[PDB]
């Protein structure tokens, strides 16, 4: 049937997973170990030849993007309205949010991860203070942009009930908490959402689908094969 | 009534036109010109806090997103299907490729034109060979994803008609065509679905959508204000 191939260390990931959860769509997951370089086999080439999670399989159907895979899931599984509003301008402001981060949000999360946490500890790989200092301010241009653009005054980014964005925009920001970041501290329209966010989700769900970022600070260093195998995946991802 | 903020010299702007003059949308066009700092004014600050085009209005609605945009036209205006097919994994094909080019192609496509000429000719600022040897290097690597990944032997980049995603890929590529690259040379199946895609779009209308693309490499040399007010943006948009 339908086939998920996600490792929570990822944050698309992690925002599908909690998507099929949440909804109760079925699926079997396909676990791909990105620490161990997995998505970079010959055998998960076969599944999705950019060697990138997620990936969905339908039957004979292939599908990369975690956008894409949620709104196909949304479609196909006729999952509650509030995720992808029928009104055109609820749905257009979705849109909006989940275009908009790809080279905003998700960019600067992932980038405070590797940066923070993952280069030094994990790769072995020193980060200069200058670059740390410059991927921190970044990161806080863009919370900033995510309170004033986004969520507002409302209750969610979109609106008065949770939406995808959500999903996408708490799955992201979960990157630079496991780091360490003050991502919360400091923002109370943040933290406040964060926790109706939570809510609509699971408490249970979240906590699950963030067990592994929450530990990346702890992985043991790469090898040296490892650590070679992964830096190009590492440095096209953040560039 | 609906206006579009626009610069022609823009990527995600030339879609929106396009796709918006294709499809017979009556709208009230506002540019934007980019070279001249417009899009850093006080004025457009009001219609679109982020400083950046393409930007629509609706009354009291503002939206940013050239895919948000797109969709948004889709829908309000019910535009032939085939545009954003029904069918859910056609939908879905649109979908991957819309959010897979936002950090890919997109930006390999502005690196691109301003390595090899906005920020020598129009900014008077030398880029080193090596820079640009890697930019479209890059470039090459991105195209042939494009191929490989996407169009594949179809006729169009998502099945067998064009869709918001071949006309979102076209605007793109036309920037390194502006900067004198040889994207189409070379590459024999995107040439010949360069020419099914101008002749689905309209040929007059693509011709008259890239104008100002065709031309950049003889923009007269940003004076003293002029670049000093733009650098900012210019560095944030390549990065």
């Amino acid at each position: 049937g339908l086939e998920l191939y996600l490792d929570l260390l990822s944050q698309p990931c992690r925002a599908v997973y909690i998507f099929a959860k949440k909804n109760d769509i079925p699926f079997e997951l396909r676990i791909v170990d990105l620490i161990k370089g997995q998505h970079l086999s010959d055998a998960f080439a076969q599944v999705n030849p950019l060697k990138k999670v997620p990936a969905l399989k339908d039957g004979d159907f292939t599908l990369t993007e975690s956008v894409a895979i949620l709104l196909y899931l949304t479609r196909k599984y006729k999952v509650p309205d509030y995720w992808y509003p029928q009104d055109l301008q609820a749905r257009a402001r979705v849109d909006e949010y989940l275009a908009w981060q790809h080279t905003t949000l998700r960019r600067s999360c992932l980038r405070a991860l590797w940066h923070k946490v993952m280069f030094p500890v994990f790769l072995g790989e020193p980060v200069s203070p200058q670059t740390l200092a410059a991927t921190l301010a970044e990161l806080d241009v863009t919370l900033q942009l995510l309170e004033d653009k986004f969520l507002q005054n409302k209750a969610f980014l979109t609106g008065p009930h949770i939406s995808l964005a959500d999903l996408v925009a708490i799955t992201e920001l979960m990157h630079p908490v496991g780091a360490g970041c003050q991502v919360f501290e400091g923002r109370p329209k943040l933290a406040t959402w964060r926790q109706r966010v939570e809510a609509a989700v699971g408490e249970d769900l979240f906590q699950e689908a963030h067990e592994v970022i929450l530990k990346a600070k702890d992985f043991p260093p790469a090898d040296p094969t490892i650590k070679q195998k992964l830096m190009p995946w590492v440095l096209a991802m953040i560039r």
